[PDB]
C-alpha cells in the first residue's frame, strides 16, 4: 500500500548525525504502568532527530521491504502541496501534532483508499473525527509517549513567566545588568495557587511536580481523582472550570481539543480570572480566542501567557500572540523533544505492525474504530470538527 | 550614627507605583521552622520595589526619627565612587549581593567608626572575612531570606537549559516555526542524573523540588544528611566533589564562596564531567574559572550552562558569559524576586533595632562577631579573602 508520512523541515544548517549527548536515559515504564511502545523491531538510533523529514520516523527499511511505498513530505498546507497530490490512493497517513496535516471533511472525501490516519504524539483534533466516523477511517495515536515531556514544559513555563526569565536573559546578552527592571515583574510561586483544567495524564503529572514549591493545588476535570490522591496532594475541587479561575494565581490548561473546550477561554470567561493571573497552555492553541488573549494582557488582566500550542500550526508569521506583551511561547515542541521523539517513533512503528499483519490495535492507542469513538477517544473527545480555520496555515512562510 | 546604603538603581523608564499583582502570597514560616525576621514594625508595603534607591529597603523613617543619618546610593565601584565619600565616618554599610558595595581590607583601613558590615540577602563573600575579623567588624545577613526563591531559580534553569527554552521562544518572536532547530539540542529531564554540591537550605530544597521530575539524585556536603532524608529521595552520597560530577547528567552548585571553593570549575576539574553535562550556578560567579566555562562549551564538554551570578558584580558590558555558546544567563536576580525582597526588608530592619537598642543579633544572621566566625558563618565560612578582582566592576557601564 502507499504510506504518506508528513514530517517538518530538517534543520536550517543540515541533518546532523551527531548530537549533544551520547545516549538517552532509560526508563522502563510509564506511571499509570503502562508499557512502553513494543514494536517487533526498530531501525532508528534512540536520540536521533526522527520526526523530521530526513529522520523518517525509521520506517522506511520496514515499510518497503514488506511491499509498501513510503512518501516523506513537509509540504501539507495549500491547495497545491504534496499532501493534496497523494490523496487519491493515500491508505495511512502519519502526522505529528507539531507540523499536523490537516484532514478536513474534503479532504477524507477525496481519499478512497484512506482506511488509517496515524498521531505520531498525542491530540488527533487535527483530524475531522466527524468525516473520519462517518467514513470508516481509524484513528490512531501513540498514548502517553510524551505526556511527561509535556507536564515538564508546563512547569518550565509557569516559572519562567512568573520569575520573569525570558527578559532577564535579553538584558543579560545586550550587556545591560538592569536589576530593578528584571525584577519589577519577578515573583516566587511559593504560596500562589496553581489550578489545572482536567487531571488525566498531563494535569496530574504538572500536579505533582508543582506539590513540593509549597504552591496549593486546585483542580477541575468530568470526574473527581480518587479520595487517596487528592488527600496525598492536599487537592481543592471545583466542580466547574468556571469557579476554579477566580481562585488561581497560576491556571493551566491541560484537556483535548473539541467542541466542548474550542474558545473556553475568551473576552467573557477571562473576566472571571484574578488580576494579573497568569496562563499556560500547552494543550491546544484553539482552547483560546486569539484576540482575547492579547486583549488581556494589554489590560494587566493577564500579568503573562505562556504555551507552546498555537493555531493554525504552522502560525502565521505575524500571528500576534508572537509579540503580545508578557509572553513566553514557544513553537510546538514539547512534545517531540529528542526524548520524546524515540518513543513515539516506536510506537508509530508498533501501530502498524499491527495494521499490517492483522493484529489489534491496542485500546490505549485508538481513537476512532469501525463508525464511532474507541479506546482513549471514547472518554476524552466528542463526536465533532476543530479543523475550522485550518486553511490559514497555508499564509506561513520559511524565514 | 551614619548609615550607607548601597541600593541597585530604580527601573531606567522610573520608579513604579503599581505592580502586576495586588499582594504577595501567605508565607508562616522557613522549612526547618525558622520564623520569618521580626522587626517590632516596618514601613513599606509588602510586594513593592525595595532593593533599589528610591525603595531603600523602607528604612528612612525609622533610621531618622532615631537620630541617624541615612546616605542612598547606587554609586560603588571605583575611585570616585560615593561609597569611597563616606567611608570615613560610616557606622553600618548595607548591600545586596546583586549590586554589592565590595568591602576590601583597604576599604575597612579607611573605616574608623565601621562597627557592622550588613548583607541585606545571603552570602557575605564580597566582604573580605579576614578584615572584619581583625578589625572587630560585625558581619550579618539574612538566613533563609530567599533559599527557597533561589531553588525555584534553578530548576527553572535546569528546565530551560535540557528542553531548549530560549532559542525557542526566539524562533516564535522573530517569525519563524523551525520545530528542528529547538529540539535538535532539546531532552527531558525525566531519568538524568542531577547533584548537588551542598545540601544546605538551597541545596536540599532543589533536590526536594526536582523527585517528582523522576531525576535520580546525586549530592556532597562536608557531612551526610540524616538517614531519614537520604531514604527518604533515594539519594546517592558521594564523599568528594569530584567523584560526584562524573556520575551526573545535570550539575547544581550550591555552596559558599570561599578560599577552599574559588575556582573548584576549572580546566582540570572539568575534565571530570560527562561530555555535554549541564552546569547550573546560582551560588556564587567565583566559583568558576571564567574562561574555563566559555572553552567547555566551545568543546562540547558542557551541553549548556546557566546561572544569575558573575565575578565582579555588575559583570563588564564584554563579560564572555554573555555571549558563549548555549547559555540560560541571567544578571543576578534569584534572590531578589518582589517576594524576597519583602522578606529581606523586614530581617535589615530586624538587625538595626538591635543593633540600635543594644539587643543580641539572631545567631542565625550571624556571620562574623568580635573577632571570629560566629553563628551560619562557624558552619559555613573559612576565614579568608574573595574579593580580589573585585575593582573590574567600575568597567561596567549602564546602557
Amino acid at each position: 500500500a502507499k504510506v504518506v508520512c508528513v514530517l517538518y523541515d530538517d534543520p536550517i544548517n543540515g541533518y546532523p548525525t551527531s548530537y549533544a549527548r551520547d545516549d538517552l536515559p532509560r526508563i522502563d515504564k510509564y506511571p499509570d504502568g503502562q508499557t512502553l511502545p513494543t514494536p517487533k523491531a526498530i531501525d532508528f538510533t534512540p536520540g536521533a532527530l526522527l520526526g523530521s523529514v530526513s529522520g523518517e520516523l525509521g520506517l522506511r527499511k520496514y515499510l518497503e521491504s514488506q511491499g509498501h511505498e513510503l512518501v516523506v513530505t513537509s509540504s501539507k498546507d495549500g491547495p497545491d502541496s504534496e499532501l493534496e497530490k497523494h490523496l487519491h490512493d493515500a491508505e495511512v497517513i502519519i502526522s505529528q501534532p507539531f507540523w499536523p496535516a490537516y484532514l478536513t471533511a474534503e479532504r477524507i472525501a477525496k481519499a478512497p483508499k484512506l482506511k488509517l490516519a496515524l498521531t505520531a504524539g498525542i491530540g488527533s483534533d487535527h483530524v475531522d473525527l466527524q468525516a473520519a466516523i462517518d467514513n470508516n477511517i481509524t484513528v490512531a495515536e501513540v498514548t502517553y509517549c510524551n505526556s511527561n515531556s509535556v507536564a515538564e514544559h508546563v512547569v518550565m513555563m509557569v516559572l519562567g513567566l512568573v520569575r520573569n526569565y525570558i527578559p532577564s536573559h535579553d538584558w543579560a546578552r545586550n550587556g545591560g545588568w538592569n536589576i530593578a527592571d528584571c525584577v519589577a515583574r519577578s515573583y516566587d510561586v511559593e504560596g500562589m495557587h496553581v489550578g489545572t483544567v482536567a487531571a488525566g495524564r498531563i494535569g496530574l503529572r504538572v500536579l505533582r511536580l508543582l506539590a513540593p514549591f509549597d504552591m496549593h493545588l486546585h483542580y477541575t476535570d468530568r470526574h473527581r481523582l480518587p479520595e487517596a490522591v487528592e488527600k496525598e496532594l492536599n487537592l481543592t475541587w471545583h466542580a466547574t472550570r468556571e469557579d476554579m479561575y477566580g481562585a488561581c494565581d497560576v491556571v493551566t490548561l491541560n484537556c483535548p481539543l473539541h467542541p466542548e473546550t474550542e474558545h473556553m477561554i475568551n473576552d467573557e470567561t477571562l473576566k472571571l480570572f484574578k488580576r494579573g493571573a497568569y496562563l499556560v497552555n500547552t494543550a491546544r492553541g484553539k482552547l483560546c480566542d486569539r484576540d482575547a488573549i492579547v486583549r488581556a494582557l494589554e489590560s494587566g488582566r493577564l500579568a503573562g501567557y505562556a504555551g507552546d500550542v498555537w493555531f493554525p500550526q504552522p502560525a502565521p508569521n505575524d500571528h500576534p500572540w508572537r509579540t503580545m506583551p508578557h509572553n513566553g511561547m514557544t513553537p510546538h515542541i514539547s512534545g517531540t523533544s529528542l526524548s520524546a521523539q524515540t518513543r513515539y517513533a516506536a510506537g508509530t512503528r508498533e501501530i502498524l505492525e499491527c495494521y499490517f499483519e492483522g493484529r489489534p490495535i491496542r485500546d490505549e492507542y485508538l481513537i476512532v474504530q469501525g463508525g464511532g469513538l474507541a479506546g482513549v477517544g471514547a472518554h476524552s473527545y466528542s463526536k465533532g470538527n476543530a479543523t475550522g480555520g485550518s486553511e490559514e496555515a497555508a499564509k506561513y512562510e520559511k524565514l
